[PDB]
């Protein structure tokens, strides 16, 4: 298994969600970013592995799940087997990254990308080790009840460049946005 990411859109008030959507309105270019990172691997005969918590899931529409091309990992500590379409459940995050390197994943995952909800990304977060954030930010305030914890930036570094990752601000329906890399190593 290669590495451990998070991947977010995030408005300017800490927003990632409201009422099981986006806060904002459908930014087409945005979710073609998402999918482009979360399913390109370096490492041939390898995919992704997206882990994502089980409102997330429910978040997506059923037309788009599982990610194409991607391993869907759901946690849930209720549900007793994967979601119809879902590949592989699990009880907690740790359980999760252990299942990874069992024999039935461990040859077959590249990277590994957490996509939401907000405790999944808490934990990820403050969890010693290495690993990055893929931030896009919606640069205006929308209403939401679903909110991305708070990065330390004394721990994640913001990268001046990475490949793959346009650098000026984006702007569709209206509203501007812009892409960050971060890094921690701790
Ligand atoms: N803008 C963005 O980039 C993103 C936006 N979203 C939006 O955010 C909202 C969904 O997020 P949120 O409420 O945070 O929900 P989550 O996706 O984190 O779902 C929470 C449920 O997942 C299970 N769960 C979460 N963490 C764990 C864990 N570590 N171990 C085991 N089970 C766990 C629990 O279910 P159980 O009770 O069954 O145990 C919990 O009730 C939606 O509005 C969605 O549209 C989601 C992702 C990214
Ligand atoms: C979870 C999420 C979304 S919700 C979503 C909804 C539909 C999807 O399928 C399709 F095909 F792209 F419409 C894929 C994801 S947008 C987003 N943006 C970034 N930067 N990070 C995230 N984690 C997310």
């Amino acid at each position: 298994v290669g590495s451990l990411n998070c991947i977010v859109a995030v408005s300017q008030n800490m927003g990632i969600g409201k009422n099981g959507d986006l806060p904002w309105p459908p930014l087409r270019n945005e979710f073609r970013y998402f999918q482009r990172m979360t399913t390109t691997s370096s490492v041939e005969g390898k995919q992704n592995l997206v882990i994502m918590g089980k409102k997330t899931w429910f978040s997506i529409p059923e037309k788009n799940r599982p990610l194409k091309g991607r391993i869907n990992l759901v946690l849930s500590r209720e549900l007793k087997e994967p979601p119809q379409g879902a590949h592989f459940l699990s009880r907690s995050l740790d359980d999760a990254l252990k299942l990874t390197e069992q024999p039935e994943l461990a040859n077959k995952v590249d990277m590994v990308w957490i996509v939401g909800g907000s405790s999944v990304y808490k934990e990820a977060m403050n969890h010693p080790g290495h690993l990055k954030l893929f931030v896009t930010r919606i640069m205006q305030d929308f209403e939401s009840d679903t909110f991305f914890p708070e990065i330390d930036l004394e721990k994640y570094k913001l990268l001046p460049e990475y490949p793959g990752v346009l650098s000026d601000v984006q702007e569709e329906k209206g509203i501007k946005y812009k892409f960050e890399v971060y890094e921690k190593n701790d």
